[PDB]
Formats: structure tokens, sequence, C-alpha cells
């Protein structure tokens, strides 16, 4: 079963959700105006039975409360600060990190917060500097509902589609629609303005293993311009594309996505360490 608690933070009520796993630990952190609910397929399967889960949901989203100060807390660096405070009182301190969209932005900025963190996946996520942007990103329809604060019955159903992908239910209306807007618009706002730090440069330094993994028909993510993204520890060596799947393969395609998650998983923590 899954062990569902809240924890009293310096930025609000979070949520936590954990896996029975008796394995090394894995923090799942969900996208935009999502929740840790989304990693369903995980917390509840071959992952979640072997490893110990942990997927909270961000300040303004899911079961936790809004930000105590959305002027804190509603930015990448912010729900950063948030994650490595959530680790601390849950006592754990070398988690595996998988970020999925923004939350694989906040996995980039926990990187120099949670320095025993020993890989990071980003899902969904392209590293880009402030001015890269439009680079990094697609231009579309739906783009605009990112940093959007009001969303009606509807921008509620074209977002939850969108970012969610095939197989649609009825729960992620639930999910989307109780996101404190308040937080895409401050989060959007600070990115494009750069308040933290230049992610580019980020993952280019950073010694931990990152994986890349995406789906090929992501509607948000350039993949030409994420395989050109320089890290400077690329787990396997290249940016993996999973067939069938858009920007949430750890649904869309679960086996196939846990392949690669449970392979990571392995090699940052069950194997030898040397420098």
């Amino acid at each position: 079963t899954i062990n569902y608690h809240e924890l009293e933070t310096s930025h609000g009520r979070i949520a936590v959700r954990e896996s029975e796993g008796e394995g090394a630990p894995l923090l799942m952190i969900h996208g935009n105006s999502s929740s840790g609910a989304i990693f369903a397929p995980q917390l509840e399967g071959e992952i979640g039975k072997k490893w110990r889960v942990i997927a909270p949901d961000l300040p303004g989203h899911g079961k936790s409360t809004d930000a105590i100060d959305p002027d804190r807390s509603y930015s990448m660096e912010g729900y950063a600060d948030a994650m490595t405070e959530v680790m601390q009182q849950l006592g754990i301190a070398d988690a595996v990190v998988f970020g999925w969209s923004l939350g694989g932005h906040i996995g980039i900025e926990m990187i120099a917060r949670y320095p025993e963190m020993r890989g990071l996946m980003i899902t969904g996520t392209p590293p880009v500097a402030r001015e890269e942007v439009g680079q990094g990103f697609k231009s579309g329809p739906d783009m605009a509902l990112a940093g959007q604060e009001i969303f009606s019955e509807r921008d509620v159903e074209s977002y939850a589609r969108s970012t969610c992908g095939e197989p649609f239910e009825a729960s992620l209306l639930d999910i989307v629609a109780r996101t404190d807007g308040r937080a895409r618009r401050i989060m959007f706002e600070k990115f494009g303005s750069g308040t933290g730090g230049n992610q580019r440069d980020i993952v280019a330094e950073a010694q931990l293993p990152i994986a890349v993994v995406n789906g090929r028909d992501e509607p948000f993510v350039e993949l030409d311009f994420v395989s050109k993204v320089k890290f400077g520890n690329l787990w396997e060596g290249k940016t993996h594309v999973i067939d069938n799947a858009g920007h949430a393969p750890f649904r869309e395609a679960p086996a196939e996505f846990d392949a690669y998650l449970a392979r990571f998983i392995r090699d940052c923590t069950q194997l030898e360490h040397h420098h």
C-alpha cells in the first residue's frame, strides 16, 4: 500500500506519498499544476515495490496547502528549497531524484541545495538559460497556459490532456483545477527573468549522473535542442527517447519508462563508487 502523510514545513503543509519499498530512496517531483498522485504507476508498481519512492505535492498543488508565502515558494528555486526541506524532515540526504517537467527544473535547482543527490533524471525538461526558452520549448496553442493564472473549466481540460497524454482520466481535472493559479504566473515570470541559477550552466558543470528521458512525440520540449545540451555526466552518454509517448512517458509508456528509471536507480545506488 501507499503510505500518505503530511509534513508541516516553513512553506506550508506538504502532502507526501511513499511506497513501501525497502531499497534506496527516489524522490519524484511532479510538474506544473500536477500532483505526486500522477506517479501512481511508479508508486504502486515494480519501482515502488523495490525502492522507497517519495512523491510529494508542491506547495499550491494537490493535497498540499497553498504556500504560506507565494513570493518565496512559487519559483523553480523556491520549490527546490521546499523539496530540500522536505527531504531534511524525512531524514534522507542521498535520494536519486526524478523530475517531470517543472519538476525537472526544480531538480536542477536542487543540485546546489542537495549535494549528496545520487543522480537526477529529467523528463519533459530542457535545461535552458533564460534567453534560450524559445529554443528549448515548442511554441504552441497550450504554451501560454504554463504561466496563466486563471484557468476556466476549459483551459483546464486542454492543459490536462496535453501535459498528461493518453490515457485521460477525469481525476486529472481535479488535480489541475485545484492548483493555486498564482503559482503558474509567479513561477513563469521568475523563470523568464532568471531569478534562479542558470540551468544550462548548472547541468554542464554538475558532476552527478544526469539522465534525460523523453517521449518522442513531446509537444512542449524541443528534443533536437535537448540532444545538444552539454551535461557534465550524461547517463549512458546520450539523451533517450521513448516511442509512442509525449510529455508524460512514465504514464503513457510505463514499462518502457520504468526500464530506464530502474536501470538509472541501480546504476546510481548499487554500483561500486570510485572517483
